[PDB]
């Protein structure tokens, strides 16, 4: 009586999905794994990990299957879409992480293969709902066959900008992640026909790019469209990322007031969404912390009574990782 | 009357100023290296650098002097300052780059000593006149005995609020600078007593930090007195750094008409002092640059007619170097 | 009755060598730990890890103490030395891991301080008995008050070396290790008396050094005394590093047969020292683990039937800090 | 004059045009081909992360690399037989992808009208393999396919034959503590040939194979059977350094060692060895030419005839470079 999913790209965030799934024993049962190369070289990728170590030490590839202990999940490694075998597995949920088919067009081939819904683990192009947990999650339609997550950028800022809105309003909001480092960069320069800059080598340069957070916020939170922008600097970390928003409030308040609020929203509305901390806390602190978005209280600074500078980090890996989970339990009770 | 110097703490910016003077051919005759190890190794460092490349392949080290064709430079490795003997080698100016002189009753000990003027290379706490050049420089009195320099990211942001501010006016400016890490870092986690983030592992780590440049800015621009603030992003590149400025102007403009404006500032009232460029630019193409500030046209954004947000780029070693030749020969001809 | 101690120097070394002793619940008391700055500091640096990850985060600084439940260790922060109190904290054992007290006359003066034994993390100049734990720690006399546990790279090299000797022999030897960075590098190039290669930019740089490990195993196994010589290569890793040693053996022999000769010892006469294993491992694979040496038998080639380069990894901070505590328990109990 | 066209833009090719730019080589370059478009190509040969920026005044104008003068027509087929080398008069196909290592592969530009093929790459099949400096005069013009070893095979080749030529060599196993190349990830990520080189570049040293032993034994055949090696990539993004542990056949020191190497590199191996003394690291040799740079405070000696020692080298400039004086050499010949 549990809910069936697939993971359909087993990358960063396919192969930590599997292993948030694992750690919390979900009642989530992960019927199949898709990807471009053979099951013993993705079971290697899923039990060594080089930023978030070792996991499943007695996980083992046998037979095409993830074995661990009884569990046995089903590998695949087919690219014709058409081709997968949705049907036959029974899927009630496709999660999409290729990073290939982010458009709605194509993920509703997983539907016409077999899939009763799709969960692109990225912001989709077309008409995609989108969701932020502790933010407007509560909005899904069970009539929704298509979700998305959106990104990481966004489930960081739009929690601390719900705060924001809820007890000042806001006004306008500039925002910048420093993030770190993702596959789609290169380790020396190289072309990359969407983004120049983001082929030049990661570990190497800082890297001014482009992000789209600052709009979706915007649509999960309507009351703030047009009122956010941004930008990003990728820079050489492996993960962790930091949101810095400048932001315009509505009312007149203090900066201890700001932090008053976040850390309230963090112990009830936030719950396990916010987290707040007043430590000297640097990017390597939050390597495997769960939370969409940790408020920097020493970090954050006051021009006057609603002009700030606010600082939040988060693992663009397993918090991200974690929501999914999150996401997926909710729909299945929904 | 050609002017002397001497050079106290050949690090970082010790070593690139001289390299600066020479390879401008600069009037200015270096006339003693002070520091903490002997001339053999500061030779060393002078001739290879990991981030600028060799240089001087012709230079020596003999009877503690750095022999480069006829050029000959005192070395000396005296810690106390009042044995430092700059009244028999007529010093017109020290070159206080130790990071330890940085109070003025500290730097008062060269005078003492025999110098005639000191330029602090970092932030100065007392009463010491700071000059950015091209922005403040000409308030410079004969009278100034001891003067500062500003640090390396007030010379980036104080040139472009300067542009800014004749041309749209500043009503509020929130800074963030992604900055290289220096030689007060740490290369694993070690202590740091008035910054405890900052002893944190360098290259594995964004690392939150403080600045003083938005303060500095508000006084060498007065009228952005109380408008400014800001904070810092330590991440691990060796050199070049950025500022992000978040910056509400007084008038309503396009996002167009501030690139026209800085580009032709860069043209004229900030010629060698900042550079315009639309090209899609990483970190490591400033290095070597010698601009104090580079407008980075297309990482910038707009929000609306009034809220920007800005992007300028500096080599932080080699910029600041060059702004102390450059302060060096405006006080020789005043 | 249980061993009463103090950590001199609370650095990688010394916090980790009091997270092992609390790892594995040891009746080593931890009875004052001696830095240069205050213990909240120490506390800070204690919690937070760059590479090892947050640990335990209910450990609080209060009244200059770290409280942890009912365990509180007394915080120092003197350097002279002949002022630390080690006679009326009845101290057993001095873990001297300042790096600044290696020759024996200067360990000495802890015994003077009212210390019973001194304990130097690193190869000590003078008569210093040095021990490598499971190749000749059984040689330790309990009229020794002044021992070394050697190198970390010595406690890699020396086990495996034991193996070859006691399997098929050794005719010569020649060792490099591919070295993580440590805390006596530098962030930026800068001045280093003792060794100016190692001033050059950490991060930047493939840095040569000189290394005694091969001499050091020729001291404790004294059959191979000048049979063995190395060097060794400092690489951008903060942490786990990695031994190369090309030998020639005595008697022909396979490497399948080595192979067999190590991982027998890891379940024997190697329990707990050496480990062996056959997976694709990388550095970071070894982040926290235990052992002072790991086979990689994937990684070695062999040229004939008595030439062969083996690989055996080493987490430099975690392995080591782990034969202190084995090295401390074995003293208490002879 | 001698015209080339570069198959592969990447890294290599881009630094073989700037070479052939920096010495003002007779060289022409016909045509570029990789998979992107020339403004992006453009883009990535002006600006450099690792070797700074070059060439200012170059733009992408009417599909082409508008240097001066100079005009180089860029290309984007990979089709191979769709490249069109015998419409224009191309002498030698620098291979550069990556890609078409095995014979079969190159001859195909060969099918579209090139004269000869260079492979920037070790090559599988009957490809004759030089080495500046150690057999290059054995080439034949004949030779129609040939290969330029790799980067790991220049620096160790020269070092070999010095200790070949003076001392002879017993056995040699060597190990190259190499930067960071295309084929790594920024994160983990898969990597089907070998799993260990899929995972993050600049968080891990990570071991790996290499063939430069085994190639040394084919330009130098006296030493066949008597090297082997691997190798270690860490988290730099160029400039690599060889480890090579050998046995002499001959009793000797580390100064008639030095003084041998030495000599070489201020005559027979000139412009191909250097000896130096310094206290260098790794990024001293970012722009270096030299194949094979000899670090003699470096080294050790375990006796007489067991040696250690320690040569760096510029995977990129070096090799690029001697790209270039094949290409000329050839040329002569
Ligand atoms: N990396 C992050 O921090 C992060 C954060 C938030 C969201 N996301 C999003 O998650 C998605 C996955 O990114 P990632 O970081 O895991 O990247 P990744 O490169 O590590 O993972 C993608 C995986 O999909 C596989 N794949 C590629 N083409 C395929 C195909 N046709 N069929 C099946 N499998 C295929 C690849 O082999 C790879 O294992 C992206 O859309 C990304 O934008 C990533
Ligand atoms: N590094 C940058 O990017 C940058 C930019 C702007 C300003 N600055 C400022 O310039 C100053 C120098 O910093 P740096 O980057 O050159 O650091 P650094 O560590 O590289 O250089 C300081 C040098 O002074 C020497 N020294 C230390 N104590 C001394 C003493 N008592 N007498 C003589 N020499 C002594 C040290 O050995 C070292 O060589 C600092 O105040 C810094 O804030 C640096
Ligand atoms: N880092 C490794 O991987 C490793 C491995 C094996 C052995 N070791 C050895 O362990 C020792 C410690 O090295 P580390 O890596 O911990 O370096 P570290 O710099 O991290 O630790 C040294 C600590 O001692 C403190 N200290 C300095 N002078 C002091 C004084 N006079 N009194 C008290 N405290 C003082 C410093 O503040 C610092 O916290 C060295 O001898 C090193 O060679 C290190
Ligand atoms: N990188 C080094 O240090 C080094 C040293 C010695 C030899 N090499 C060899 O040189 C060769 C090139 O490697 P690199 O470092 O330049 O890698 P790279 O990835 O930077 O360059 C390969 C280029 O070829 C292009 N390409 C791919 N498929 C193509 C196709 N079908 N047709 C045309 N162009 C295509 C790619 O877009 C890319 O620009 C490899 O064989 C490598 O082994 C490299
Ligand atoms: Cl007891």
């Amino acid at each position: 009586h549990h809910m069936r999913i697939v993971i359909n790209g087993f990358g960063r965030i396919g192969r930590l999905v599997l292993r948030q799934i694992l750690k919390r024993n979900s009642p989530i049962e992960v019927v199949a794994i898709n990807d471009l190369v053979a099951g013993d070289l993705l079971t290697y990728l899923f039990k060594y990990d080089s930023t978030h170590g070792s996991f499943a030490p007695q996980a083992t590839f046998s037979d095409g299957c993830l074995v661990m202990g009884e569990r046995k999940i089903r590998f695949l490694a087919e690219k014709d879409v058409q081709k997968l075998p949705w049907k036959d597995l029974d899927v009630d949920v496709v999660v999409e992480s290729t990073g290939l088919f982010v458009n709605r067009d194509d993920a509703a081939k997983h539907l016409d293969s077999g899939a009763k819904r799709v969960l692109i683990t990225a912001p989709a192009k077309g008409d995609v709902p989108t969701f932020v947990m502790g933010v407007n999650h509560q909005q899904f339609d069970p009539a929704d066959v298509i979700i998305s997550n959106a990104s990481c950028t966004t489930n960081c800022l739009a929690p601390l900008a719900k705060v924001l809105l809820d007890n000042f309003g806001i006004e306008e909001g500039l925002m910048t992640t420093v993030h770190a480092a993702t596959a789609t960069q290169s380790v020396v320069d190289g072309p990359s026909r969407k983004d120049w800059r983001g082929g030049r080598g990661a570990f190497q340069n800082i890297i001014p790019a482009s992000t789209g957070a600052a709009k979706a916020v915007g649509l999960c939170l309507p009351e703030l469209k047009g009122k956010l922008t941004g930008m990003a600097f990728r820079v050489p970390v492996a993960d962790v990322s930091v949101v810095d928003l400048t932001v315009k409030l509505s009312s007149a308040t203090t900066y201890e007031a700001i932090c008053e609020a976040v850390k309230h929203a963090a112990n009830t509305s936030m719950k396990n969404i916010m987290y707040y901390t007043e430590e000297a806390v640097v990017s390597s602190d939050f390597i495997g912390c769960e939370y969409s978005s940790i408020f920097d209280a020493q970090a954050g600074v006051a021009l006057n009574d609603r002009f700030f500078k606010l600082v939040a980090w988060y693992d663009n890996e397993i918090g991200y990782a974690t929501r999914i989970v999150d996401l997926l339990e909710y729909v299945q009770e929904n």
